[PDB]
């Protein structure tokens, strides 16, 4: 089914987003409701293709759930930290980049850990199991020894209370952590690209047409601008120019 | 300037584009042929073959990135295609394309260095990167107590390294390694600590030629042009590659 014809049957665009990371997709208790900017970012899109009275659903997929969900149905675009990669487009299409992240790590302040070159066959890296962090920790720090940990909660508990010595997943998703704890901080840069798309179907070609038609309006009339300046108003390396 | 760049090519059959001469891996002479090489020279002639068809020419012309916008906005080059990056500064000088190569400034040391990443740089090291360049300047915003030596160009700030006049050499990493394959003293240290998206550059006002640039590059991702053209100059290093 079409969904850019079903979705403005319902008037309604069904995003799969996180609900676990701060700055990108995170429920908010006092709310009770998701925020952050794939959301922000979702909801734009959703007024450029709808107009100002579309509605948006979220659901929450994990890195593990995302394509399932997307392919079957349940929702009709990932927007949730998902990097652009040649593997997932073998699943589905990408829309144009959104977010430029790359993989860094996350230490104690004070740590003797400044770049991905300290982590030798001395250091522990917590990441998340099944992720492409855990998979690009392993070619690039392969003496390191990983502990994998179910998701980013788990692994900031495990980093907290010494269970490894560096935290690994995208910058911008670490830095989420670090705002909020200042006794951590980011160290050495980044040590891959982690381009953010909007994942589709395959076969969705006018969705997806209709997608990177709103993505470039709202770069034009600065919508996108004003959400980045919103949730990274310190880091602008992130920014798509 | 003025005169349209399609309008122009339904006489002359060609595109000129603006490339580095002095880049390896992305646009450098070579003395034996006389003729440039490199992934943007490969880009440019890819993009060339879309826009005008099977015999469409190419044309070479030497930039630097000093004179890269100069030669652009005065209509000596049609196009650069020179490890250029897309920021909204130069966007109020130029039109860009699609990002076609995914880069990040980083540094390169001797090997052995104390200096492992951009947090080691600080008042008592200096970092050499080329005079003018957005590198300097970068450099200035992750390191600002850093001392810069600005030199005239890569070949300048590398021997000035390997003598010792600086402790670390900043520009994209995808240059630097097309340095650290030729001198195995010398590694890239710490990652990368920017974004470098490279965009074509077209003057402003061609906008009919950028759409035809960006179409371009639009068939060659769908078809695997792109990808054969990335896999033959970076085979072994994968962050750089537009999906
Ligand atoms: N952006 C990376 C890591 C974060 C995530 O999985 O959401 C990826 O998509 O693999
Ligand atoms: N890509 C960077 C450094 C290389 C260059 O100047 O060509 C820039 O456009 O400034
Ligand atoms: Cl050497
Ligand atoms: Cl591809
Ligand atoms: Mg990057
Ligand atoms: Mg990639
Ligand atoms: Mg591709």
């Amino acid at each position: 089914e079409d969904i850019l014809e079903r979705s403005k049957s319902t008037n309604e665009i069904i995003w799969g987003v996180k609900y676990d990371t701060r700055l990108f997709g995170m429920m908010d208790i006092e709310s009770r409701t998701v925020q952050g900017f794939d959301v922000d970012i979702a909801k734009a899109i959703t007024k450029k293709i709808l107009g100002d009275n579309g509605k948006t659903e979220f659901v929450e997929v994990t890195s593990k759930t995302r394509i399932p969900l997307l392919k079957n149905g349940n929702i009709d675009a990932i927007i949730a930290t998902m990097t652009i990669t040649d593997e997932r487009k073998k699943q589905v299409d990408f829309s144009d980049v959104y977010f430029d992240a790359g993989q860094a790590l996350l230490v104690k302040k004070g740590s003797q850990i400044k770049s991905v070159d300290d982590l030798n066959a001395s250091t522990t890296v917590l990441a998340v199991k099944g992720s492409t962090s855990a998979a690009n920790i392993r070619q690039h720090a392969p003496d390191a020894k990983i502990l994998e940990l179910e998701n980013y909660a788990e692994a900031f508990t495990a980093l907290q209370s010494g269970q490894g010595d560096a935290m690994t997943t995208d910058n911008a998703i670490l830095l989420g952590i670090a705002d909020e704890n200042p006794e951590y901080e980011l160290v050495g840069g980044t040590f891959t690209n982690e381009p953010y798309g909007i994942a589709i179907n395959k076969g969705q070609e006018n969705f997806l047409k209709a997608v990177n038609q709103a993505l470039e309006e709202m770069h034009a009339d600065g919508t996108y601008d004003k959400i980045y300046q919103k949730w990274f108003p310190n880091e602008t390396e992130g920014k798509v120019e």
